[PDB]
């Protein structure tokens, strides 16, 4: 995966960023990390789809193999990030694929490239309700100076759900081991202020001036009260659909590759044909 890592200017910062350069039929397949993480979490899913797709991971600032120190900024900039990369490489029609609250960026992303551009999207295993009392006392922990590691911890055993699973442990104790207070803060303090104006990932959704067909593919939460939200919210918008991958832990690109990759391509596919 380290073969189609690249580094370029963006604007005033210096981004890596994955770019398997594979000569193709369109769509690119924009992989976006969430928070504090990298194009590592997605290194089992570019395997996937490396054969058949161009597929670039753009990297946040601040993020990559070697984590830095940077100035405040959102899913905005993140947004602008992502489409300076794309016109670099000079690519126009891609599919979305986020993780987690990379779905802030993957959301905003398909209103400003707008439904030619980016005609669909797929999210991972993102809350799409307000935060229940648990994680709105992890971001608290996050953005707490003194306590923030404490905050990254209880987080790590949510998303495990119990599982001595060895790749999604690597993931969070090894991969995410040197990102430090001014990422996770800054994480807390976005996240927590996308909800507060956005509502929800739903609620955000539903605003776009173009609505498109939208995936949430997760493996988390596992309790039928959260089945049902995504359900009630499908029957009513028909851009709108869901699967529940069954898989142990909060990252279904690392422990079900094979299975995110199949919503991909059928998304692919759908958006190759007209
Ligand atoms: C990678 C990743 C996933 C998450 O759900 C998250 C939540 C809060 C802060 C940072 C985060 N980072
Ligand atoms: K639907």
């Amino acid at each position: 995966t380290d073969t189609y890592l690249h580094e370029t200017l963006v604007f005033d910062n210096k981004l890596s960023y994955i770019d398997n350069q594979r000569d193709t039929d369109g769509p690119a397949i924009l992989l976006l990390p969430g928070w504090c993480h990298d194009h590592r979490v997605y290194k089992y899913l570019i395997q996937e789809l490396d054969a058949d797709f161009r597929v670039i991971v753009p990297n946040w600032r601040g993020h990559g193999l070697s984590p830095s120190e940077v100035p405040d900024f959102g899913y905005q900039e993140q947004v602008k990030d992502a489409l300076e990369i794309l016109d670099q490489l000079g690519v126009e029609t891609f599919l979305p694929v986020s993780h987690s609250h990379g779905g802030w960026v993957l959301v905003e992303l398909l209103e400003q490239a707008g439904p030619e551009r980016a005609p669909r999207g797929i999210i991972m295993d993102w809350l799409m309700w307000a935060p229940k009392p648990d994680f709105a006392k992890s971001l608290t922990l996050l953005k707490d100076p003194e306590r923030w590691r404490e905050g990254t911890h209880g987080l790590f055993d949510v998303w495990l759900d119990g599982h001595d699973e060895k790749r999604v442990r690597h993931h969070l104790l090894e991969e995410m081991a040197d990102y430090g207070y001014d990422c996770w803060g800054r994480s807390g303090r976005v996240i927590e202020d996308a909800y507060g104006r956005n509502g929800s990932p739903m609620q955000m959704m539903a605003n776009l001036t173009k609505t498109r067909p939208i995936r949430h593919i997760f493996s988390q939460p596992t309790e039928p009260e959260y089945e049902k939200i995504n359900s009630d919210f499908a029957e009513q918008h028909p851009w709108f659909s869901y699967a529940k991958l069954g898989g142990p832990t909060a990252f279904p690109a690392i422990d079900v590759p094979d299975r995110a990759a199949v919503h991909i391509r059928e998304f692919a596919t759908a958006i190759r044909q007209g």
